[PDB]
Formats: structure tokens, sequence, C-alpha cells
């Protein structure tokens, strides 16, 4: 199989309320305006606004937060 | 049955410019002002006018960067 790596999942909150999840990331990254997610399949997403608020090892899990410097 | 655990590593700098490194982190969390960081073995380190940068699952690496919001 793929032998030792590790993954997780990122979860986070839109302008309207509502909530959105995407899994098998690989990699996160906070911009100067905006936090960038990418999976193992090679999908990037990205989300203006936010910014990177928990991470957990354990669990496999990152929360994203609205950022109040804008 | 296999083990489904991970832990990163934190990485930092303070603002003497020393830098800092931190293993086996379990969590990292980012407050109003502050990022807490938690380890397999149940220590813990705080740091205040810190954000979290990265979250690099691909390579077990949080990066920590100086936050603009103060």
């Amino acid at each position: 199989g793929p032998g030792s790596m590790c993954m997780a999942k990122v979860v986070l909150t839109k302008a309207d309320g509502g909530r959105v999840e995407i899994g098998d990331v690989l990699e996160v990254r906070a911009e100067g305006g905006a936090v960038r997610v990418t999976t193992l399949f090679d999908e990037e997403h990205a989300f203006p606004g936010l910014a990177i608020g928990r991470v957990d090892l354990r669990s496999g899990v990152i929360s994203l937060i609205e950022e109040q410097n804008r």
C-alpha cells in the first residue's frame, strides 16, 4: 500500500453561516487575505477572509475561522 | 489492529529572534491573541502574538507566523 503517511479533513463556515467540509487534505496555507486547501487527488480550494483556527493530529481535523483584521 | 494515530512538529520564532521547535504535537489552537500547543504526553506550550501560517499533513509540520491584528 501507500506506506507511512498522514492526511486530514478541513471544516469551515461561509459568510452565509453555512458549514463546508473538505476530505483527504494533505496541506493547508494561510495567505495574506485567504486560506488555501489541497487534496491527495491534487484538487485545490481557496476561501477569502478566513484564518486557520485549530489543528488535531489524533482526529485528523483542521478548523478554519473568519479573520477580523480585514 | 493497526495504529490510526498521527503527530506533528511545530516551528516558530521569538520576539528576541530565537528559533523554537516542538516535537510530538497532538493538537494546536489559535486563540484571539496567542497560539497554544499540546503534546502526545500531556505537556503544553503557549505563545502570545502568533497565528497558524501552514499545516502540512504530508510532512507532519505546522508553522507559526507573527500576528498583524494587534
